[PDB]
């Protein structure tokens, strides 16, 4: 049909490749979840045309709201008697005269309440016909909340700023809900464990080599058995038709057991050259037997083994790679993985007060800590009595032999009724070292009952790269995310731009292809926005390439002109105006204000872009956004850590302890290319000094920065930004010296004309000491009260952070997969646990960060 054929150019562009790609793949996985994903598709669709418009209204401006409606003692303080002032704007006329209505509500108001009470302030000179919109961006106050539970309410309490919403008649936003009509593709329309014998494969030969076969059966991480090394053959003659045995009986292999290979050579000096990995279990449960063709890839930089387990798994796209012919074996019939009936079935034919404490005290243990055999036994032998303590079920697992199908058989029947655990404990069973598809399932399920959206837009980045985990192209956990990404805009935003900014790597770029087919199929309108976002990135991606390419050692000025002239081109101007923000699909960008936009040339020529913003309201909030668009450097690094830094900041918000971070927005959209937010009103340290040397062949003298600020903030105005700057200040020495962020200096470091503090560019983390310049200490006053609850501030909040250190190491765990140079290995993360003392009681950690601040 014809919108078919559109929606399939649409779909093209959007994911970069042609959806006519997909169909060519004859690969049964491959169509089958082309196919059986579509019916997540239809359920998300079906819970949009549920409740009539309100249920599409909802799925495309949900509210953006905080996990939980209490408020921190310190926050409800700061309002007046438990309530909140909120200005109520009205457009009248077709002038559109802009008329206020302030009201003093309770901050527990439903919008419907403050609709009522803001039309009863207006008359004294409707039936709920009306919705509250936040004033300077496409932000909708459409559910029956708690106003201060939205997250903008709570931020304007935060702030001491004032919120400014817009009355809005419901069906003007109704009116611009398209009628979406998701249409259906046009591509949709034994013996068991029997076996009792030993695992053993055939390596038959290998093509495109320019030497021995090194092998291995794994499961995760863990081999199920030791290693083989093949004979030694000349690489001129790649023929070894060798047979490989292993000390594993067939129906003990567990359902996701893996074989892990990798073509070394000799000169003595072992070498990888290019490694590869396979299921033996297909997607179909059926035990993989025959002949089979495996293209190997490329050795990723600093691989300590001869084997890459922890690699993803399947033949390389490109064909024209050391290709790896292998034999299984092949019995009376078609052999597949038991049902969980018969699983059942075999598992039920396969304790004092001082060792239950014990076990407790082995669950408060962090993740990175090691536990050895005879706590491994220990645990196994109490299976039963760790189900009381249910947090406890990661260490369990890895106490389990998963090359015994009884343990494993019994392991499952404990699943199949372990309790829920929290999400931020749900996670850590996602990571590598948890591949059974068991596991994940009930990780899955907990996730599914207990994880808010705000806190699945929290940790959406994660979860998408623990997507490569999957043994499957078809599994819960990404069907979750899609119905999850398909119910929820906000959520599918950053879950289409976190999926395509890695579609330049070819080892997932089948998964992520189909994954992000299926999302533009049933995504609905947003497609269109999101094309033009994709547009206008490619137009920077060129303008920025070209840029330096051609033009990269000319002068300021001339790279300024070259860039005002291509980017005048009406195919540009078209390109990269009217269109959402990446960084936040409610900001919307209108036309370029070229007379603004510039070449900062610190590193890598980053585009400082300047946008009108074309809301109806646009003064109350701003008027003109910016951004930096970075195609240079890698921004997965700052991602994370500006994750982490929020994260930390909640916290200490939820704890009680105002530390005023910045968790501005970054978003990678691509290989090394990305947006970066851009904080109105903030210089760098040395560009205050710079600013205030006064004298142009003088040196830069630090008791600068007091004076600035003392001159930016006069009167009253004063103890407050002194306040703002400490409190900021220490969080983000304690943040720093956690996390080990890279060389600060007095351009990492920046400062708002009110007094917050924050960092930029975390080049490097993980691999101690804060800058603490005299500045800072002048600007906090060695000796006084400040600097005593200076000291306070950082104890407490370290204290706070050593309290989340399984969530925040298994956060890195998670990311472990993607490949970010600063974090390859546990190694890394070990940083982490070294310093937050958690092999330390709490009064050893307290000493040893006063000890590590004293110097
Ligand atoms: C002393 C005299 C002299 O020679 N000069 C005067 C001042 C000098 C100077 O200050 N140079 C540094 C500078 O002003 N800027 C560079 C940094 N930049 C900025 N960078 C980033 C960022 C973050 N993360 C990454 N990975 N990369 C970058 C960067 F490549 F863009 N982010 C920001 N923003 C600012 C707004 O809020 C959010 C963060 N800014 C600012 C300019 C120079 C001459």
């Amino acid at each position: 049909n014809r919108e078919e054929k559109i929606l399939n150019r649409e779909i093209g562009f959007a994911i970069g490749m042609p959806v006519c790609e997909f169909d060519m793949v004859k690969d049964p996985e491959v169509q089958d979840f082309r196919r059986n994903i579509l019916n997540v598709c239809k359920e998300a669709v079906d819970l949009r045309d549920l409740n009539s418009p309100h249920s599409r209204a909802m799925y495309v401006y949900p509210p953006n709201v905080e996990s939980s409606p209490e408020l921190p003692k310190h926050i409800y303080n700061k309002l007046d008697k438990g309530q909140i002032i909120v200005v109520i704007w009205v457009i009248v006329s077709p002038n559109n005269d802009k008329q206020k209505y302030t009201l003093k509500i309770n901050h527990d108001c439903v919008p419907e309440q403050v609709i009522a009470e803001a039309i009863r302030k207006k008359t004294r000179s409707y039936q709920g016909k009306y919705i509250l919109k936040v004033c300077g961006c496409d932000e909708y106050f459409l559910e029956k909340y708690p106003l201060s539970q939205y997250k903008y309410i709570r931020s304007c309490i935060m702030l001491g700023r004032m919120p400014n919403l817009m009355l809005m008649a419901k069906e003007s936003l109704y009116s611009q809900l398209p009628m979406d009509c998701f249409t259906m593709p046009s591509y949709s329309r034994k013996s068991l464990w029997v076996i009792n014998s030993a695992l053993r494969i055939k390596i038959l030969c290998a093509t495109y080599v320019n030497i021995y076969v090194r092998t291995g059966i794994y499961h995760g991480g863990e081999p199920l058995c030791d290693n083989v090394n093949t004979q030694r053959v000349p690489c001129s003659n790649p023929r070894w038709n060798e047979w490989l045995n292993y000390d594993i009986y067939i129906p003990d292999l567990p359902r996701a057991a893996r074989l892990c290979l990798s073509i070394c050579s000799v000169k003595e000096e072992h070498c990888p050259l290019a490694w590869g990995n396979i299921n033996l279990f297909d997607y179909t449960d059926t035990l993989v037997s025959g002949k089979m063709a495996l293209n190997l890839w490329p050795v990723p930089h600093g691989l300590e083994d001869l084997l890459n387990p922890i690699g993803v798994t399947g033949s390389n796209p490109n064909k024209e790679t050391p290709c790896l012919e292998l034999e299984f074996d092949w019995f009376s019939s078609v052999v597949k993985f038991p049902d969980m009936s018969v699983i059942e079935e075999h598992a039920n034919w396969s304790l004092r007060e001082n060792d239950k404490e014990q076990l407790k005290a082995i669950s408060t243990r962090d993740p990175l800590s090691e536990i050895t055999e005879q706590e491994k036994d220990f645990l196994w032998s109490h299976r039963h009595y760790c189900v009381t303590i249910p947090e406890i079920l990661p260490k369990l697992l890895l106490s389990v032999k998963w090359n015994s199908r009884d343990e494993v058989a019994q392991m499952y029947c404990l699943v199949k009724d372990w309790p829920p655990i929290k999400p931020e404990q749900a996670m850590e069973l996602l990571d590598c070292n948890y591949p059974d598809p068991m596991v994940r399932g009930f990780a899955v399920r907990c996730l599914e009952k207990y994880l808010t959206d705000d806190k699945l837009s929290q940790y959406l980045i994660q979860l998408v790269q623990v997507l490569k985990y999957e043994q499957y192209l078809d599994n819960l956990l990404v069907r979750f995310l899609l119905k999850k990404a398909l119910t929820n805009q906000r959520i599918g935003h950053f879950f289409f731009w976190h999926l395509k900014s890695e579609m330049h790597n070819k080892t997932v770029s089948q998964r992520f292809g189909l994954l992000l087919e299926s999302y533009c199929r049933a995504c609905g309108m947003y497609l269109k926005h999101l094309n033009r976002q994709v547009e206008a990135m490619e137009k920077l991606i060129n303008l920025t390439d070209i840029l330096k390419q051609e033009k990269k050692d000319e002068t300021q000025k001339v790279q300024m002109k070259f860039l005002v002239e291509q980017m005048r081109r009406p195919d540009f101007m078209d390109a990269l105006q009217g269109f959402l923000s990446p960084l936040n699909p409610a900001h919307q960008l209108g036309n370029l204000r070229l007379e603004e936009c510039r070449i900062m040339s610190s590193a890598k020529r980053p585009l400082w872009l300047n946008w009108e913003n074309p809301d109806i309201m646009s003064e109350l909030l701003f008027q003109n956004n910016e951004i930096i668009f970075k195609n240079g450097d890698d921004l997965r690094q700052d991602m994370l850590t500006l994750q982490i830094i929020r994260i930390m900041e909640n916290i200490w918000q939820n704890q009680g302890l105002d530390l005023r971070m910045l968790p501005y927005g970054c978003l990678s959209i691509g290989d090394c290319v990305g947006l970066i937010e851009v904080v109105r009103n903030s210089h760098t340290i040395m560009q205050i000094q710079c600013k205030g040397g006064l004298k142009g062949a003088l040196q830069f003298n630090s008791h600068t920065l007091h004076q600035w600020l003392k001159d930016k903030n006069k009167g009253e105005i004063y103890d407050a930004a002194i306040d703002l700057f400490t409190r900021s200040c220490a969080g983000y020495c304690v943040a720093t010296f956690i996390l080990g962020i890279g060389d600060r200096h007095n351009s990492n470091i920046m400062v708002k004309d009110d007094g917050q503090l924050f960092h930029i560019d975390f080049g490097h983390f993980l691999d101690v000491p804060f800058v603490l310049t005299q500045d800072f200490l002048i600007v906090i006053s060695t000796k006084t009260r400040e600097f005593e609850r200076f000291q306070e501030m950082c104890y407490k909040a370290y204290l706070a952070i050593r309290q989340h250190a399984n969530l925040f190491i298994n956060l890195f765990s998670m990311m472990l997969g993607s490949g970010m140079p600063e974090l390859q290995s546990f190694d890394d993360i070990a940083y982490i646990r070294k310093t937050l003392a958690l092999d330390k009681t709490e009064q050893e950690a307290l000493e040893y960060f006063m000890k590590q601040m004293n110097d």
